[PDB]
This record gives C-alpha cells, sequence and structure tokens, in this order.
C-alpha cells in the first residue's frame, strides 16, 4: 500500500517492497538458494517496472538524480524530533497543546505547538533513483541467468547502496 | 513469513513486521492520524504477542538482553562481504568455484571458496528484545488512550532505538 | 580540526567537526563516571563551536532550511559513494585508466566524467549540523553538568548528535 | 589518537580510530583530485595502525572470531545507548537523582543499578576494527596509489571501512 509524507507527497509501496526483495535476493544467493534468490530478484523487478502504476507521482521533483534523465522516487518517510531545552512545567502545557493538534488531524498546527514545546520535526525521506535500481535488477538477473552469482549479488547491492535519505525540516 | 540466518536458525516475520509498524505508528501521530496510529501500534501488540508463535524459535541464545529474565529475537539477517585485493585472474577462477558452491546450495563450500578469493562473510542479524519491545507498545497505548500522544511517540522511539545489529563471521 | 572542501570547492569546518566528536565522547564520559573529563570536552566543544574569530558564513549550506528560525546549516564532512553499472571489463578498466589520470591531474570534472564513461555515479554526502541549534544544545548541557544533572546533559548531547543530516547529492560541478 | 576505556575498564585503541578517519578522508581527497594528499593520509594510517611501539593485545576483544584467519577485531571507540521505560515521573526523577550522585561519585556500578531503578537500560556499542584485515588494506592501497590505481586504491579503503562493525551489548559490570 502506498504511504504518504506530511506534505502529502505519495510513497512507493511497490518500490519500498522491491527494495526488500533485492536484499532477501542477494542473501539468498550466499544461503545456496539461487533459485529463490532469483524469484526474489524477479518479484522486484515486477515491482519497478509495473505499467499499471503511476511512477510520476513519487517523483521528488527538486533532487537531481544521477544518471542522466533518471527520477528519485519516495519509498519510505520517518520522523526525527530534537528537543531543546524548556523548564518542564512550561513544556508540559507546550505538549498538551500538540497532541490536542493531533487529535485534531491540524498538522501545521501540531508542527507549531511543537516549536513551542521546544520540539524540531525532521522528515527523512528515503529515495532510490528508479531507472537505475531497474537497470540494476535487470542486468542481476542478466547475471543470475549465466550463473554469475556472485557478480548478481553486486549489482543487487548497488541498487541498495542507491538509496539515499534526504532530510528534512517540516514546512507546511 | 519466516526466513533463516545461515547457520539456519529462524527470524520472526511477525515481529521484523511489528517493528515496521511501530515506525509507521509513531509517523501517523505526527502526520495527524491519531486512529490510524494507535490501529499500527495495535497491531504490532498482536503481532508480539501471538500466542500461536513459538518465540523461542527465534531467541539468540548467547546474547543478554537488557532486562532481567528477556531475550533478544532475530527478525532480520543481511551480508556484508569485505573484499582483499588478489590478481583479478586467479579471484575470477575462485568467484567461479563459489558460484558453482552456490548453485549447489553447499553454504560452507560456497564460504571456503570465497575465502580464496579474497571474500569474507559478515552476518548482520538484526534484534529486539522482546519483552522490552513488548512493554514499550502496550504503555504506548496505554498513553495514546490517555490522549497522550506525543508521549507515546517516546515509547514507540524507544522500541525502535532498542534494536541491535550483531555483526559475525560466518561460521559452518 | 582544520577544514577541508567538498568537490564544488564550499568550505567544510573542521572546528565543528571536532566539536561533534567532543560531544559524543563528553556523553560517553558522563557514564563512565568521569563527569569532570565530561565537563571538559562539552566546554572543548563549546568553544569551537561559538570561536567568534571563526567566519562561520563560509561553512553554511544555504539551499537548506534549518529547522529553528534563523539558524542555518553548517558543513562538518564530505564523503564520497559511488554506483557502479555492470560494463564489459575492457571498456571499464580503459575508462578507469582515464578517470586515474584525471585524478592525478586534479581535473575534478574530467575525473567525474571519466567515472561515467565507466559506468560509475559519484554521490557527494555532506554531513551538516544545525549551528545555532547545536551551541545551544551544548551550553545548556554544560549548565546541566554544573548543576550536578548528569543524565539530563546526555539527553542534550545525545539531542545534539542526532541533529545531524547528511545530504547525499549527485555531484555537478559545471 | 589518546586511548580511552570501555565501561568494563578495557582499552581502546585511539591510534586505530585516527587511522578510520585518516582513510576516510583519504579515499574523498582520491575523489577530490588531491592524489598526494589522499597518500600522506593513507600513508598516516598505515603507520599508525602498525605501530610496533604500541601493544595491540591491550585492544582485542578476545570473544569475537575475526573472518580471516589468525586476526582479531580491537576496539576504536564506545558509546551508550539508553532505552527509558515509562516511570511515574517522581519515582524516575528520584532515582535519576540517585544515578546522578554515582556518577559525580564515580560509582559505575552504582549508576548501572540506579539507572535500572529509573526505568532506564544502557547498552554499551563498541565499534570494531579487524586489525591485521585493515592493516592489509591500507598497505594495498597505498600500493596501489603508488601505482596510479587511485580508483582501485579507493576500493580498497572503502573496503576497510566496511569492515567496521558496532557490539552493541548491555552492561554488566560484576
Amino acid at each position: 500500500t502506498d504511504n504518504v509524507t506530511l506534505n502529502n507527497d505519495k510513497i512507493s509501496g511497490q518500490a519500498w517492497q522491491a527494495m526488500r526483495d533485492i536484499g532477501m535476493s542477494r542473501f539468498e544467493l550466499f544461503n545456496g538458494r539461487t533459485q529463490k534468490a532469483e524469484q526474489l530478484a524477479a518479484q522486484a523487478e515486477k515491482l519497478l517496472n509495473d505499467d499499471s502504476t503511476d511512477w510520476n507521482l513519487y517523483v521528488k521533483s527538486d533532487k537531481k538524480a544521477p544518471v542522466e534523465g533518471d527520477h528519485y522516487i519516495r519509498i519510505n518517510s520517518s520522523i526525527t524530533v530534537a528537543e531543546d531545552y524548556l523548564p518542564a512545567g512550561q513544556k508540559n502545557d507546550a505538549i498538551n497543546k500538540a497532541n490536542q493538534k493531533m487529535k485534531e488531524g491540524d498538522k501545521k498546527g501540531t508542527i507549531e505547538a511543537l516549536k513551542l514545546a521546544g520540539v524540531s520535526v525532521i522528515e527523512n525521506q528515503e529515495l532510490i533513483p528508479l531507472q537505475q535500481t531497474r537497470k540494476d535488477v535487470t542486468t542481476a538477473l542478466s547475471l543470475m541467468n549465466e550463473g554469475k552469482y556472485y557478480q548478481a549479488g553486486l549489482l543487487l547491492k548497488s541498487a541498495q547502496d542507491g538509496i539515499v535519505v534526504d532530510s528534512q525540516s517540516v514546512q507546511l
């Protein structure tokens, strides 16, 4: 399933699951189960090339991908808080306000109430370069079809090293 | 589903999925969807306390958990290789031997052939303390039932910081 | 503690890098029962970070909004990630030789182009900290140590470290 | 570069820590078109790691099998992870005060017990490297730099860094 960032940008659940599959496929090479490795690599190839999927939904438009003509897409998002010192009594009142804002679904009000609590919020967006990752998966399957399993492991690993984490303060 | 380490120790797919749920639940707090946060926290509570599950299957017996009477369990495993220098021609022959061993399902022969290629293999086992994590999830749900959403976020984060990565050279 | 530069020649604060190292060591010594050593380490970080003979604008990454109003991210480290496409070895080894010559020549843009021909993409990982927010964490951590509130000081030092972010960007020199 | 100790008082190599820092910087300078500076950094790491006036046994973590036959993991850094159970604040703040006094007193075992009463578990993260395998990576990286094979040298420096492992263990002093 798809999730969303705080600014409501879509996150690809399929590409996330394909990154999980790629990592398992590499493990199964070393585990001596080469056919399960190929199946896992194939599932990631299908997840990443699904023509039903609208891949433009997940593109992070303001980040230049390594290869020309490629794009980064979002595959996960997580939260980092950083608390500054505040007297506990004034912080508690501020957090109470934040909690009511979360219950109200007010995202911007949540960030603002948290700011008054000395709390800042970073959003870490995990990204992959879609076409680079597709090419890594396809060449890896080609190497598996040649019996070059270690070399396929190298390509799968490369796809995983292509993941970046873009950490940005929250601006709504 | 369950996976296995190289020595064939079982890995808990449910606890893995509960760690993924915990992290999403914390995000949804900040995202201002407190009820989806509670549902995600509840799914992790059910995954982690399933009495159908044989939790002793996943225990890492030789690692002392923080809290007394608790145990670490395995929730993931991945591979790190470290290549030493070898002339390319003698390495290629060694990798050929390794690839045939992987095709043969011979794990120990794979590690040995890889050694002759200058390649060593580390297994990173991701672990969680089961009862500590259960308690974190339950208190977090209690705090959500009191409307203390930020404070529940703290407990969910603590569960995630409890994850350790045990990296060990492969011995079969 | 001496400065370095990114691939684009932007300055990197070695003082700020050393403060973050001291902050980590300071927190450890708290739990190690050496609070006096913990304070000297945090005091070292505070004076590294607040040096008013240093021109902190040299280190700012201006295209990144800091969490706290009026703050800025500064560069404290740069590292390299490569990603290798599969290539006919002869074609790759040939372009690697070219990229090696460009590195000898000090030709950064030639190095990136040659590595492209070798199927190699280069990412530059810039480690950043929010300057003023980090100074405030250290200063208040020091106050807490002087008040004997050692566990609480460790909380603020940890929070300073969690402010470190890594900006991974594909290399574009021209 | 000076040594420290773990919570259990086992020695930590500051020389090895500094070599790993130099190895990272050396790889960066390769791509930065400063190969001469890259070699000096790797040469610094090699002589830090191979110092035969240093007693490398002091740093060995004997309960951890290194990947290569006859090698050993050595400690290059220690850090702290805490995990806090939810506790009635009054009960927690009370035990934190006790833990703060134990840290002032330099009483490591008292600090751990007091923190337990506060719902706080302490993990010590020990960063390790395989000593001989790391020396070999650096030495051959230097050879590759002298042969003008700069990209290939970066491969070996990267491989040295990927040998770093973190042993996270709950704190047990008695």
